[PDB]
């Protein structure tokens, strides 16, 4: 079986304070709706921020939402602040094996 | 609710090739056996080694396993190679928001 492959852009992205930021990921199979949106700090574990495409966790601020359905789904960070410097991932789970997308580097101007 | 939180030992370890190495995850709460292993090299994302806490994945060496059930978990590594050197995580998903152990750094003596 050929694995899910997930395709992550850009791979890195600078902006200012306050700034509207997207991310993209795309699936090479239909996933339905069966994606993950998880930030990493550095020197820290991953934390989950969204669940199945859309559903934001607690603890996680309502500035952070995201979209989409079947092969492409989009991560927003409608006023960027200086805590959300990080790493972020889409994760598939569709099938086994679970695969991430190559991660977004999010860096302040 | 009160999330899951997941205990990870040890934080690091050093230890020798051909060394049989052995990591230990604890959860706060029961999670039957609903936990997963991976593995992070450095500017890397993770990638899935175990699911369902003793399922080995596809690509993955013969020298990893896993183990438990309940509330404890071991991940062991039968024979350490150079190639193994990472940061390696545990996250159980029997209740969201899915967590993640604080992780093990491996290094080579």
């Amino acid at each position: 079986t050929p694995d899910i492959q997930m395709t992550q852009s850009p791979s890195s992205l600078s902006a200012s304070v306050g700034d509207r930021v997207t991310i993209t990921c795309q699936a090479s199979q239909d996933i339905i709706k069966y994606l993950n949106w998880y930030q990493q700090k550095p020197g820290k574990a991953p934390k989950l921020l969204i669940y199945e495409a859309s559903n934001l966790q607690a603890g996680v601020p309502s500035r952070f939402s995201g979209s989409g359905s079947g092969t492409d789904y989009t991560f927003t960070i409608s006023s960027l602040q200086p805590e959300d410097i990080a790493t972020y991932y889409c994760q598939q789970y569709q099938s086994l094996p679970y695969t991430f997308g190559q991660g977004t580097k999010l860096q302040i101007t």
